C-alpha cells in the first residue's frame, strides 16, 4: 500500500495563509451547504494560499480549478452557457465560490447516499483530487453497490481502503494532510 504519510507535511503555513481568505470562505460555504474548514483545508493543500497559483494543466487560483472540466461542471450546474476565464479563476472570490459549488456538486451528485460526515469528509477530498469515479470503482463498477460497500465502512477504514486500493498515490495522501490542516486549524479561533 501507498506510503501515504511519508514525507511529513506541515499545515502551519499553508493553512495560516488560506485562512486569510476564510471570510469568503465561510460565505461560500454557507450559499452551497460546505464546511468553510474544509474549504480552507483544500485551498492550502491544493494552493498553500496562493491566488495566482497555475497548474501544468492549466487548473488555477486558490482551490485549483480548470476552466474546461470543474468549472464547465459548475457552468452547468448553475444553468450558465460556456466556462470561465483564467482571468475570472484567478479572482479569489470567483474561485472560492466555484470550489465550493465543485464540492455540493460532488457531494450531491456521484457521493449521494453516504451516511457518516466523517467518511462523506474523506470522499470528498479524495473525489476532488483524483476524481469521484475512480473512488467509487475502487469499491464497485456500479454506483449502487459501491455506495453501500462506503456505508459499511468507518473513517479509518475508508483511509485503509484507500491506500490500498486507489491506483493513484496522491488519494490517500490527500486525507492525510487534510488531518494535519484540521490540526493546524484547531489554533485558528477564526
Amino acid at each position: 500500500k501507498h506510503d501515504y504519510t511519508n514525507p511529513p507535511w506541515n499545515a502551519k503555513v499553508p493553512v495560516q495563509r488560506a485562512m486569510q481568505w476564510m471570510p469568503i470562505s465561510q460565505k461560500a460555504g454557507a450559499a452551497w451547504g460546505v464546511d468553510p474548514q474544509l474549504i480552507t483545508a483544500i485551498i492550502a493543500i491544493e494552493s498553500g494560499g496562493n491566488p495566482n497559483a497555475v497548474s501544468k494543466s492549466n487548473a488555477i487560483g486558490l482551490m485549483q480549478l480548470k476552466a474546461s472540466t470543474s468549472g464547465r461542471d459548475v457552468y452547468r450546474r448553475m444553468g450558465w452557457s460556456g466556462e470561465p476565464t483564467t482571468s475570472e479563476l484567478k479572482n479569489p472570490e470567483r474561485n472560492i465560490s466555484m470550489g465550493a459549488a465543485y464540492l455540493n456538486i460532488l457531494e450531491t451528485g456521484p457521493l449521494a447516499g453516504i451516511e457518516d460526515p466523517k467518511v462523506l469528509q474523506y470522499a470528498l477530498v479524495v473525489s476532488y483530487a483524483n476524481g469521484a469515479g475512480a473512488l467509487l470503482r475502487t469499491f464497485s463498477s456500479d454506483r449502487k453497490k459501491a455506495i453501500s460497500k462506503i456505508n459499511d465502512l468507518d473513517a479509518d477504514e475508508f483511509l485503509e481502503h484507500v491506500a490500498r486500493n486507489h491506483p493513484a498515490p496522491q488519494a490517500p495522501r490527500y486525507i492525510y494532510k487534510l488531518e494535519q490542516a484540521l490540526d493546524a486549524m484547531l489554533e485558528h479561533h477564526h
